[PDB]
């Protein structure tokens, strides 16, 4: 995409902090947010859940025409309820403005103007702090890394000169066919409007790349998950490659599923929750370390901290079927996936390794609040598929019946997460 004039471009300030010291940074909303309009006046090129057949008969001339506009200081808040004050982000997800609502967001953690923040996780522990109290059964509200590119495509894909700055450049191991833009063009060719998502449709390409899923959450359940895929960093799909949603999930180039470690479904139910031993009513510190052998990561491990009080993570709870890992290790990802029947795709595209090959190249730090119109977030919160009874099938304490965004949306508009804190440093010990 190129960038429209409409409004001017505004990060919105916030304070991290990077090996021991304070870094002024900012955040930036993703080009999907944004409004997609005609180069030469205000006419939408992207209008509800279509693309407009005049401007955009096909994907070269739709990106010749279109541009993505800015975000100014006002329309944070305004159109899209997010604000900041020093290391403290909160995210909104129904926001009505004046002429439309706006549902959730994802936003991207800045270096400066022009490029966002790359992180290089490897032998290094990554703290925030988040309240979930505010995210009914149905939300996530997420923290996690994608291997994006720095500068958002400009380098790569000459017909996006929006770049970073304008939020561009998502991709993750869904290989997501909801982006309006992909490789720096239009993904307007092929494009089918969504049945249950007013202002989704799904276009021919997909943006595809690794993702470690920090933090899953919402005040019911909890999940932190590595994916990895065959291919190095932000690569487009077509076809197969995507491993679309039925019977191509195995067939990609990304693991859609990921090596999950999800408390409650390994067994762990009074673990995280309103109440919990981690009580999600309050805020929290969620730790993760990235522990290498080698130079190469082996172990993915989770502390908390609430109250002043140091809580290891949840064991594996399934005595005599599977061994009491409380980490994500080669080993845990190989035993959990046989005892739950899941394809262990993981390993299929690299696994540990290759995993840590794409902490090694650096991530982009995504932070997000959406609801799920594929699967209501039942994967995470409930039971899934919602008839199975075998092992694996429980994740949360939510009915079957919870999170549909038409319900979710309806009953709980005003739900927000908070993200603050966020740190990078050493790997510390935890007595
Ligand atoms: O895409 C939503 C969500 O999916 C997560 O994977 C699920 C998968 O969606 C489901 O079909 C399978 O049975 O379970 C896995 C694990 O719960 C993926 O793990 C997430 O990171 C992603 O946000
Ligand atoms: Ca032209
Ligand atoms: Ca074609
Ligand atoms: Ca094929
Ligand atoms: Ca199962």
């Amino acid at each position: 995409q190129q960038a429209g004039t409409e409004t001017e471009e505004y990060h919105l300030p916030l304070t991290w902090e990077r090996d021991g010291s304070s870094v002024s940074a900012s955040v930036v909303i993703d080009s999907n947010w944004r409004w997609t309009h005609s180069t030469e006046d205000t006419t939408n090129c992207y209008d509800g859940n279509e693309w407009d057949s005049t401007l955009c008969p096909d994907a070269d001339t739709c990106t010749e025409n279109c541009a993505i506009d800015g975000v100014d200081q006002g329309t944070w808040g305004d159109t899209y309820g997010i604000t900041a004050s020093g290391s403290k982000l909160t995210l909104s997800f129904v926001t009505e403005g004046e002429y439309s609502t706006d549902i959730g967001s994802r936003v991207f953690l800045m270096a400066d103007d022009d490029n966002y923040e790359i992180f290089n996780l490897l032998d290094k522990e990554f703290s925030f702090d988040v309240d979930a109290s505010n995210l009914p059964c149905g939300l996530n509200g997420a923290l996690y890394f994608v291997s994006m590119d720095e500068d958002g495509g400009t380098s790569k894909y000459s017909t996006n000169t929006a770049g970073a700055k304008y939020g561009t450049g998502y991709c993750d191991a869904q290989c997501p066919h909801d982006m309006k833009f992909i490789a720096g063009k239009a993904n307007s060719d092929g494009w089918t409007p969504s049945d249950n998502d007013q202002n989704a449709g799904t276009g021919e390409m997909g943006a595809c790349c690794h993702e470690m899923d920090i933090w899953e959450a919402n005040s019911q359940a909890q999940s932190y998950t590595a994916h990895v895929c065959s291919v190095d960093g932000y690569t487009p799909c077509t076809g197969t490659d995507c491993g679309d949603n039925g019977d191509d999930r195995y067939k990609g180039v990304c693991d859609k599923d990921g090596c999950d470690y999800a408390a409650y479904r390994l067994g762990q139910h009074d673990f995280y929750g309103e109440g919990g031993t981690v009580d999600s009513g309050s805020t929290l510190t969620v730790i993760t370390q990235f522990i290498t052998g080698g130079g190469g990561l082996n172990e993915i491990r989770r502390i908390y901290q609430q109250g002043g009080q140091t809580i290891q993570n949840a064991a594996v709870n399934f005595p005599g079927d599977v061994d009491p890992y409380d980490s994500i290790t080669e080993d845990f990802c190989v035993d959990i996936k046989r005892y739950f029947g899941d394809t262990n795709d993981f390993d299929a595209k690299g696994g540990m390794s290759g995993m840590s090959n794409a902490l090694k190249k650096g991530m982009v730090l995504v932070m997000s609040l959406w609801d799920d119109h594929y699967a209501n977030m039942l994967w995470l919160d409930a039971t899934y598929p919602v008839d199975s009874t075998e092992p694996g099938a429980l994740r949360g304490p939510c009915s079957t019946d919870s999170g549909d965004p038409a319900d979710v949306e309806a009953n709980f508009p005003g739900s927000t997460v908070t993200f603050s804190n966020i740190k990078i440093g050493p790997i510390q010990s935890y007595d």
